[PDB]
């Protein structure tokens, strides 16, 4: 299975305001992966953000960005996304999606270890 994550968006955003990041998948069946983002803040451990299942209604999403993000794909386009609002500084951070064949994965999956298939990276940077 021939895989790629190309991420889009990010950027720089007002404190308050809101992004959308894209991680665009290629390869054979979308559906098949656990596909999650991770944001890695300077000096800080890598932390898990929002995750979900191929073809999963419930997704994981952290303490610290829940009621403020959200997450889901777009199966005609084969890319997930994840919804950023009422943005803080401490969401600054490089943000990251990645993907994992759900034949033996666990759920929910909040390890980044586990992960077998990695986006670029995208820097956002909240300005106050």
């Amino acid at each position: 299975g021939q895989v790629q994550l190309v991420q889009s968006g990010g950027g720089l955003v007002q404190a308050g305001g809101s992004l959308r990041l894209s991680c665009a998948f290629s390869g054979r069946t979308f559906s098949m992966y656990t596909m999650g983002w991770f944001r890695q803040a300077p000096g800080k451990e890598r932390e898990f953000v929002a995750a979900n299942r191929g073809r999963g209604l419930s997704p994981d999403i952290a303490d610290s960005v829940n009621g403020r993000f959200t997450i889901s794909r777009d199966n005609a386009k084969n890319t997930l996304y994840l919804q950023m609002d009422s943005l803080k500084p401490e969401d600054t951070a490089v943000y990251y999606c990645a993907a994992d064949l759900q034949y033996g994965s666990s759920w929910p999956q909040r390890s980044s270890a586990e992960y077998d298939y990695w986006g670029q990276g995208t820097t956002v940077t909240v300005s106050s």
